[PDB]
C-alpha cells in the first residue's frame, strides 16, 4: 500500500553545539525587547545556565521578566500565570530555558497570550489558536523533542487531567541545544529521556504495513543508536560525546522526520497521560511500565511490525519460530533493556496499586476510543493497566 | 561539531496532490511565471493539469519554456527579464532539478540589477528574492527541499553551485505518478545521484556521528533494494514512491547535520559536465569508486563500515583496507548492474583531462575527507578513463 499522503513542515531553527547559548543576541535581534524568561524548579540556576542566559539577554538589550517554578508535568495554573505575566508586562517574546515541561508550558503561554480566556480552553481544543507570541528555547534535558515540534502537554491539577494539543503557530523560532547544558541532568531523568525518545519511535512505527521502508530503517536506526549509547552514558554522565548523541536522537525522535507518510499509534502515550494525570509520575517512567504491555496486548492485530523490530533491533533469531513467537521475544528484550538501565517495570515502583485503575481508564477514554494500530476501549486500557501492576 | 539546521520548505507528498496548488497559492500574488523544461511535462499530461489548477486559482500565467538539463545562465537571465516584463509575483517550477535550480536563480536574479551569473559566482550575495514553489517531475537532486542551485555558463564552460536562505521553495509538490515517464537512463542516473549525495555527506572525519551514519547506510540499503526492481518496472507506483521519498531526504540537509560533506567527486564531476555536458550522475558513477580508492588511505575505516553495513562484506580474516576495497568493487558492480556507465569511454571521453582538472581547481584545493590538488584530480580522472 502507498504511504499516506502527507505534508511536512517544520520551520524551527535548530542550533547545536558547545557554547551556542552565545547565539541568543543574534537570534533575538529581529524580535521585540520585552522578554519573558520561563524556567523550572532551579536546576538552571545551579548549573550556571541561568546566569549565562541573563548575561546574554542583557547583551541583547532586552527587558527581562521571569516565570520561575514550572513544574514537571506543567500545570495550567502555571500557564495562566504566564499568560497574565504576558499581559502585565506586554511581552513580545518568550525564552524557554529548561526541559520539555518548560518548553511545553511556554508554548501554551505563547498561544494563551493571544486568547482572552482560560488557557485550558486551548489545551482541550475548545479554542483553536489563531495567533501566538513568538518564542525560542534553550534545551537542558534530552527527552521529548519539544524543542523542534509544535506539540505541548499540559496538566490540569484541579481536574486531574493531562492532554496534548498543538498548533502550527507554536513551533519554536529557534532552539539552542548544547550537550553541556544536559550534563547535570540526574541519572533517573537521563534514563527517562532515553525511554521517551525510544517510545516516540515506537509510536510512529506501529502502523499498518505500508510502503515505508526508509522510515522503518530510520526508526530502527535511532533505536539501535540509543541502545548502544544508554549503558555508557548512565555511568559517564558528564561525557560530551555520549550526551551529544542522545541530545541529537531526542530531536529527531519527535520532530516529524520519522513520521512522514504514516499515522502513529500514540495509545500508550494517552494511557500514560492518564496515569500521570492522577499520580504526577514522570512521563517516561510510566512509558517504560506501560509500553511492553501495550505491545503484548495489541500483538494479535498484526505481529509483523513487532516481529521486524524484534529481528532488526533486538537481535532475535527467527529461524524455526512464528512471527508471534519472535515478536514476544523482542518485547521481552525491550523490557529487559529498559530494566537493565534502571527504568521501572511495574506500577508498584511508584507505589501505585489498583485502587484508582478504573478512574485512570475513564480518563484515558475521555475522548472515546483511541489508537491507530488498534482501537482501544475501556476494557483494553483496563487490561493493560492490570498487567502493569 | 557545531551546526545550524533550518529548512522551512513545505513538502507536500502523495498521489494527485497537484490539486493542492490553489490552496497553496492563495496567500501569494496573482502574477505567476510557470517555468518548465523541454516538453516532457506536456507529453505526460502534467502541463495541462497545472494550467487547469492555475486557472482554478485565478492567477495570470506567463511561461518560460525550454530550460535545458544542466540549466544555462542565459536561460536564467531571460527568466529574470520575463519577471520584470510581466511583474511576476510568484514562480512555479514544474520539472526536474534543472528547472528548479533555474527557477531559484530567477527568483534571486529578479531582485538584482545585473547578470545572475554574479549570483552564481557569489560576487553578489542575494538580499531578497521572489517566492516560488515546485511540482517535481524527477527523483534525483533533492533541489525541491534545499536552498542550492547549480547553473552552467555555456559560453565559458563553467558549472557552479550557489545558494541562499532566501531561495528555499515555499512548497514542493511530490507525486510519484509525475515521475512515471522518466526514462530508464535518467531513472538510473537519479538513483546514482541520491546514493552519491549520501556518500558525500558520509565521508568526513567528524568523530561522533553514529545516528547520521546509520541514516546514511539505511538510505543506501533502501535504494539498493529498490533500484533493480524499478528499472524493470518503471510505472510501478510503490517503487517510484520509495525513490521519490529517499531522493528528497538524501539532500535536504537531514543527513548532513553536524558533518561537513566531502563533495570532491561532485566538484570533479561538475568540471566534466562543464566541458562535455554529460548527465551529472553518469559522471558520478564513473568517478566515485576511483575517488573512494584514491582517498582510502586517509582512513580505511569509513569505507570499511559501508562495506560491512551496506554492501554485505564479511570482514573475518581481512584487513580494513581489504574489506573496504571489496565494498568499493561491490558498489561499482551494483551501479553497473543497473546500466550506469563505469568508464569515461562509455561517454566517448584523455585529451581534455588537463582542462577538466584546471576547471576543478579554479577555486584552489578542495575536499574535506582528503584535500585534493591538481595532481589528485588528474589521477582520479585517469583511473576513470
Ligand atoms: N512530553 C512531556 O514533557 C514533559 C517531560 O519533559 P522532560 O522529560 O524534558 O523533563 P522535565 O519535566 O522538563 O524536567 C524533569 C526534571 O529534570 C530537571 N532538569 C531539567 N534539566 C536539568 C538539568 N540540566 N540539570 C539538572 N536537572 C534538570 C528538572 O528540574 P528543574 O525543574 O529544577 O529544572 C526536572 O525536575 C512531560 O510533561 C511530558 O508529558
Ligand atoms: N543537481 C543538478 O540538477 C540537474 C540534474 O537534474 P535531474 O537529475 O533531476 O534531471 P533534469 O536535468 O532536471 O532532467 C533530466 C531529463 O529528464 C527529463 N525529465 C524530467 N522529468 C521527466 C519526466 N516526468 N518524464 C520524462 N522525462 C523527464 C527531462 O526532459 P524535459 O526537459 O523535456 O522535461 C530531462 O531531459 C543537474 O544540473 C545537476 O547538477
Ligand atoms: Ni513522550
Ligand atoms: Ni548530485
Amino acid at each position: 500500500d502507498p504511504m499516506h499522503n502527507f505534508t511536512y513542515w517544520n520551520p524551527t531553527k535548530l542550533i547545536f553545539g558547545r557554547g551556542e547559548v552565545e547565539r541568543l543576541p543574534e537570534e533575538l535581534k529581529s524580535y521585540g525587547k520585552n522578554v519573558l524568561l520561563v524556567y523550572g524548579g532551579g536546576s538552571i540556576k545551579r548549573s550556571g545556565l541561568y546566569d549565562q542566559v541573563i548575561e546574554q539577554l542583557n547583551k541583547a538589550g532586552v527587558t527581562v521578566h521571569e516565570l520561575a517554578g514550572v513544574e514537571p508535568n506543567p500545570r495550567v495554573s502555571t500557564v495562566n500565570k504566564g499568560v497574565a505575566l504576558c499581559k502585565e508586562h506586554h511581552i513580545d517574546f518568550l525564552l524557554a530555558v529548561g526541559g520539555g515541561s518548560v518548553i511545553d508550558c511556554t508554548k501554551a503561554i505563547a498561544a494563551g497570550a493571544k486568547y482572552d480566556g482560560d488557557a485550558w480552553d486551548i489545551v482541550t481544543k475548545k479554542h483553536q489558536p489563531k495567533d501566538a507570541l513568538p518564542f525560542g528555547t534553550v534545551l537542558t534535558l534530552a527527552a521529548t523533542g519539544s524543542e523542534m515540534n509544535s506539540g505541548s502537554v499540559i496538566t490540569n491539577w484541579e481536574t486531574k487531567e493531562k492532554y496534548g494539543w498543538g498548533s502550527p503557530l507554536v513551533f519554536p523560532k529557534f532552539s539552542i541545544l548544547d550537550p553541556v547544558n544536559t550534563f547535570t541532568v540526574p541519572k533517573n531523568h537521563t534514563i527517562y529521556g532515553m525511554v521517551d525518545m525510544m517510545s516516540h519511535v515506537f509510536e510512529q512505527y506501529f502502523h499498518h504495513v505500508s510502503n515505508t521502508p526508509y522510515q522503518d530503517r530510520m526508526c530502527e536506526s535511532l533505536l539501535r543508536t540509543v541502545i548502544e549509547t544508554a549503558p555508557k552514558l548512565i555511568n559517564d554522565l558528564e561525557n560530551y560525546e555520549l550526551r551529544e548523541t542522545i541530545l541529537y536522537t531526542g530531536t529527531i525522535a519527535l520532530n516529524g522526520m520519522l513520521s512522514m507518510g504514516a499515522r502513529g499509534d500514540w495509545a500508550t502515550h494517552n494511557i500514560e497521560h492518564a496515569v500521570s494525570a492522577v499520580y504526577d509520575i514522570p512521563h517516561a517512567g510510566g512509558l517504560a511500565i506501560l509500553f511492553p504491555n501495550w505491545m503484548r496486548h495489541t500483538l494479535s492485530e498484526n505481529p509483523a511490525r513487532m516481529k521486524q523490530l524484534a529481528v532488526r533491533v533486538f537481535g532475535v533469531e527467527e529461524a524455526g519460530k512464528t512471527d508471534k513467537e519472535v515478536a514476544l521475544e523482542g518485547i521481552d528484550k525491550l523490557s529487559a533493556f529498559w530494566t537493565s538501565l534502571g527504568a521501572p517495570n511495574r506500577l508498584a515502583d511508584y507505589d501505585i496499586n489498583d485502587e484508582q485503575l478504573d478512574t485512570i481508564a475513564d480518563k484515558a477514554m475521555a475522548n472515546g476510543t483511541f489508537g491507530q494500530f488498534k482501537s482501544l476501549n475501556k476494557e483494553d486500557v483496563l487490561a493493560i493497566l492490570k498487567a502493569s501492576l
